């Protein structure tokens, strides 16, 4: 056993060692004895010049093609001489040379990371492989200086495995749709060789945003007895998420009043609220409708808006007349100033639509006077004469100030005693 | 017009006012003239005693049953006397009394709020209604002193509407499944009346938790050529979410080596990895398998574990013999120590499974000697005699140290010159 040592990938004709002398042989002895050198399994990697007895590198010695991922590598040369036939053994180690760079399976990698992913959670990032063995194979990793993600180098200790790509900062798809990272790797053996990777990460859309109405409060005015289907309002809502997490369906809140839910209808898609049932100002002066906009995600989110509608009074109620008192038949002796009947007037409407004025036929001695708001007394004006006219027919007309106006009458047969 | 003023719900016989004197009438004048008092639309709410000329409360005067939600309330009494017939008008206002408490539509309310709901977002909380009007109707709200939610009282200003139930602290379904709030409301008018509500809020399950393996690293040892289907490992993963967000499907990572993906199979449900293809120690010493556990939510989350398996070498390779040199035919003159053939031995296995010893038939003059590791030279021992035996048959047996062991032979016909 005689041991030599050379680095791989050596230049053609590299001095391995004077094999003749080291085997105790002499120069004039080499040629006649047919000094031969053979390899075990490889081939013509090493050759011997007989004139100087020098063992040298014959062909390209690629270490990784021989031992591969093995730590120890050595070419075994058997040496044969004849007359007499002697056999010697020389083993020459092949030291590793850092002539291969750290390579990744993919130069660019599309990663898909969810927006809902918790912090302090790492994603399996592929590591680079190296053909070399030893310090030349010791890999050092480096992440691009970005704020969203951090890197954690693997350790030898058990219960901890995998190249670390750790979350420490929150992520939002709407703010930044894609993040581009760069992973650089350098071996430990000099000269240094590098490897780069362009990680293209597209953050997935999570349903973490609720729909939002342009106006948080809508105020519309609606007349009375407007036909069903009349466009009350048109609402618009928006949502930052995409897909079914972005599409919005409209509805009335579950806390809505039954009468309100029966008086109005809302298009789930259009968001336009229209009149459904009869609307009376004298029944309800206004309505306060809560509107819910809800997306179509797995876990639905809801936004809300308040739509208050003030009903507007129209003159649609005919005035009411009522004789509350009577003093009939009236004596002929009755002086000027006596009261015959007390009149009461009402109007269900409001404002000028409910402001009623009263009049009467002028062919009657009696007079009409306002004693109080919406109250009249039919007072005898001028004198009478029983035999001339023993009877009268007092028609009283009540008329509101609406535009247009409604009117009602009330007659009374006034007999004279 | 003569005006009086009384609080509602007055005791029977409550002094409203001396109506006779205030109308300028006299006591002895009331009875003969049939002093009468009537209401406009209500009825026998007020009555007059003629002996003292006193107007008083006759029956129960419930304000809210009269004017309702109206601000102004007043009973209109028309007064009639006869001989001569005169008509007077007295209006008596009915002031509001805080005799009705703030009432909610529901004493207890099941609210359903998502775990994914953003902060600073309020949920529509129903308000209480009150029959009274004025300061007695001014409502003050109060939320139970809880940490998760806060309350925001409604304002008169537009663009701001709805009873505020504001999120300011994060919410987690797994930590606290339900939160119970208490809403208390007090009117502004004295005496104070209250209203309580038990809000039962059940936070909905969001898919915000990734599955987690009990062990982040599994290390198993597997022999060689073990039949396909052999249980390599059994992995367990857990997840805090419920439903389809909790169920976990197992698989091999997308970055797995093709050979590894073809050599092993993993049950998506059971999580048990078994042998699929042939496994050779001489081809691959070990495997590093990344295992992904992914839930079945709308936005899937994935946990990962590393399962490394070290293959164990078995003695399944028969030793190799090789005659690398020959000096036949051997001269009879050849002395003791001459070399006939050089022998080389190999074994693809490792350890004692690859430790080969050599022997030979003892009925042969020649000798076997170790020159180097796995190398033998067939050296002539003792002397010869051409005419006696002109030929030989040297059988050499190589045998590894495995348990059990494998062996191979190599014979050579040694002719003597
Ligand atoms: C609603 O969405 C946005 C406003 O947020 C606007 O661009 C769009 O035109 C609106 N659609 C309608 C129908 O008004
Ligand atoms: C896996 O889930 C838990 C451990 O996290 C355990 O209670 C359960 O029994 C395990 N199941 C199996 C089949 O090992
Ligand atoms: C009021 O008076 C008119 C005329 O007399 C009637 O036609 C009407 O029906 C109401 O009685
Ligand atoms: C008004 O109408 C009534 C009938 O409703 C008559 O009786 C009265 O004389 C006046 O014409
Ligand atoms: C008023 O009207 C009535 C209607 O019949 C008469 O009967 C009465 O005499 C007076 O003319
Ligand atoms: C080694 O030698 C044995 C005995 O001669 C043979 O049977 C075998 O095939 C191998 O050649
Ligand atoms: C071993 O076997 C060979 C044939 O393979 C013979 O030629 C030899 O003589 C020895 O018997
Ligand atoms: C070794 O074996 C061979 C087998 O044929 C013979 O031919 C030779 O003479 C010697 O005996
Ligand atoms: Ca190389
Ligand atoms: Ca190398
Ligand atoms: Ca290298
Ligand atoms: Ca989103
Ligand atoms: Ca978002
Ligand atoms: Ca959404
Ligand atoms: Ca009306
Ligand atoms: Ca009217
Ligand atoms: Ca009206
Ligand atoms: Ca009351
Ligand atoms: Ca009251
Ligand atoms: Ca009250
Ligand atoms: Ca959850
Ligand atoms: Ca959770
Ligand atoms: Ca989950
Ligand atoms: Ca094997
Ligand atoms: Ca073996
Ligand atoms: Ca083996």
């Amino acid at each position: 056993q005689i041991h030599y040592s050379i680095p791989e990938e050596a230049k053609h004709g590299t001095f391995v060692g004077r094999i003749a002398q080291d085997l105790g042989l002499e120069l004039t002895e080499l040629v006649p004895r047919l000094f031969r050198v053979a390899s075990k399994d490889r081939g013509d990697l090493l050759e011997v010049n007989l004139q100087n007895g020098i063992l040298f590198v014959n062909s390209r010695i690629d270490r990784e093609e021989l031992c591969g991922r093995s730590a120890e590598c050595s070419i075994h040369l058997e040496v044969i001489v004849d007359r007499p036939l002697q056999v010697f053994h020389v083993e020459v180690e092949v030291r590793d040379i850092n002539d291969n760079p750290p390579r990744f399976p993919t130069t660019q990698k599309n990663l898909f990371i969810a927006e809902s992913r918790p912090l302090d959670t790492w994603f399996p990032l592929e590591g680079a492989s190296d053909a070399d063995i030893g310090i030349n194979a010791v890999l050092t990793y480096r992440l691009s200086p970005n704020d969203y993600f951090s890197l954690e180098k693997p350790s030898n200790d058990e219960r901890v495995k995998g190249l670390g790509l750790v979350l420490r900062k929150s992520l939002d798809r709407e703010e930044t749709p894609e993040i581009i990272l760069v992973l650089t790797v350098t071996d430990g053996g000099k000269p240094e060789l590098t490897g780069s990777v362009q990680l293209l990460i597209t953050v997935l859309d999570a349903n973490d945003n609720a729909p939002v109405f342009d106006r948080s409060l809508y105020t519309v005015k609606l007349p009375e007895n407007v036909p069903n289907g009349t466009l009350v309002v048109k609402v618009n809502a928006s949502d930052l998420d995409e897909g079914v997490n972005g599409d919005i369906m409209y509805s009335f809140s579950t806390d809505i009043s039954p009468n309100v839910k029966y008086k109005f209808h809302i298009d789930p898609v259009s968001g336009e609220i229209i009149v459904k049932g009869y609307i009376d100002f004298e029944e309800c002066k206004s309505y306060e409708i809560l509107i819910e906009g809800i997306d179509k995600g797995q876990l639905p989110l809801s936004g809300h808006c308040k739509v208050i509608v003030q009903v507007e009074d129209i003159n649609d109620n005919v005035p009411e007349l009522e004789f509350k008192s009577l003093s009939l038949p009236i004596r002929e002796n009755s002086p000027v100033g006596t009261v015959i009947a007390l009149i009461s007037v009402s109007d269900r409407d409001t404002g000028v639509n409910g402001q009623v004025t009263c009049s009467l036929t002028s062919h009657v001695p009696f007079k009409l006077v306002s004693t109080f708001k919406n109250y009249y007394s039919l007072v005898l004006d001028s004198a009478l004469d029983r035999e001339t006219t023993a009877d009268y027919k007092v028609v009283v007309t009540a008329r509101d100030g609406g535009s247009p106006s409604l009117w009602a009458t009330a007659s009374v047969s006034v007999e004279v005693a």
